[PDB]
């Protein structure tokens, strides 16, 4: 949930900026596609498995939606752990 | 949708399921924490870089949210590359 500092364009982030442009000129609605200048960017890292867990409590069972980012396991860093939803397996 | 077929229990996914036993009871407002019986699961890996690109249009300074999974770059598998949001740097 941090992003970097900011840093100076380099080639492989200025590739990502100029693939967006035609959806950038979309959402905002520029049709002469004036032109995109790159000033500075941030990054963070996201990585992480989504678990689906199927549960039976009581004579219920459930679907637990769970999410385990990078680092952590049920042992380490197992405060980060999210349970992202819970419902009837229904 | 991404996620694997289903498997069996693990070593792994029990301590997963077993750690979270705290706020399950307390979501389902289950107080006398009864038995739960883990029966399988499927995982979706998701991995890649939140971008914040400062970029000008015009006379407007903009933040552009690009999402790039892992696999893909500017020109690798660049269809999965998501602009997830856009708004002027000032908001």
């Amino acid at each position: 949930g941090g992003f970097s500092e900011w840093k100076d364009p380099d080639a492989y982030t200025t590739k990502i900026v100029k693939a967006m442009e035609s959806k950038l000129f979309e959402k905002l609605s520029l049709p002469n596609q004036p032109e995109v200048s790159f000033l500075r960017y941030r990054e963070q890292i996201v990585s992480g498995v989504n678990y689906c867990m199927r549960v039976k409590i009581g004579s219920d069972f459930y679907d637990l939606h769970i999410y385990v980012p990078l680092g952590s396991t049920g042992d380490i860093k197992s405060h980060l752990i999210q349970l992202t939803d819970l419902h009837l397996a229904s």
